[PDB]
């Protein structure tokens, strides 16, 4: 298991524009195109992202390219952020993946806002961090995915992603 395999499980793979859990136009492996309710706007974002006039459909290779960029962007976002960087630096490799996962899903600013959870993570109070993380819109809206990510922070193992 690694961050790519982890996010691939959590995000799935779809080669045609679809709406994510929040109803936003998305493609590939959880690549958010736009929050605009306009399919045309989403298609424009897609063509720009891929560098060609797509019929709202991409190849697996193209999906994986966007995915690579997006994982890179999440890590980059964590390292540039004054709140996220110290937490990330304090974590082991498995828990680092859990933090990247959160940033991939909700964005740098969103995760940076989890002040109390971040402190507990920094303190290595894993059970307490786990409980605090669950007290969120994130957990309530995507409970199975949040449970997997939280289990990863709680245990520092890939147990939540085995047999998946
Ligand atoms: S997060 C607080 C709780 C814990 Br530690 C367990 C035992 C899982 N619970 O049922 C809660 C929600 C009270
Ligand atoms: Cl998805
Ligand atoms: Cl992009
Ligand atoms: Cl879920």
């Amino acid at each position: 298991m690694n961050i790519f395999e982890m996010l691939r499980i959590d995000e799935g793979l779809r080669l045609k524009i679809y709406k994510d859990t929040e109803g936003y136009y998305t493609i590939g492996i959880g690549h958010l195109l736009t929050k605009s309710p306009s399919l045309n706007a989403a298609k424009s974002e897609l063509d720009k992202a891929i560098g060609r006039n797509t019929n709202g459909v991409i190849t697996k290779d193209e999906a994986e390219k966007l995915f690579n960029q997006d994982v890179d962007a999440a890590v980059r976002g964590i390292l540039r952020n004054a709140k996220l960087k110290p937490v990330y630096d304090s974590l082991d490799a498995v828990r680092r993946a859990a933090l990247i996962n959160m940033v991939f899903q909700m964005g740098e600013t969103g995760v940076a806002g989890f002040t109390n959870s971040l402190r507990m993570l920094q303190q290595k109070r894993w059970d307490e961090a786990a409980c605090n993380l669950a007290k969120s819109r994130w957990y309530n809206q995507t409970p199975n995915r949040a449970k997997r990510v939280i289990t990863t922070f709680r245990t520092g193992t890939w147990d939540a992603y085995k047999n998946l």
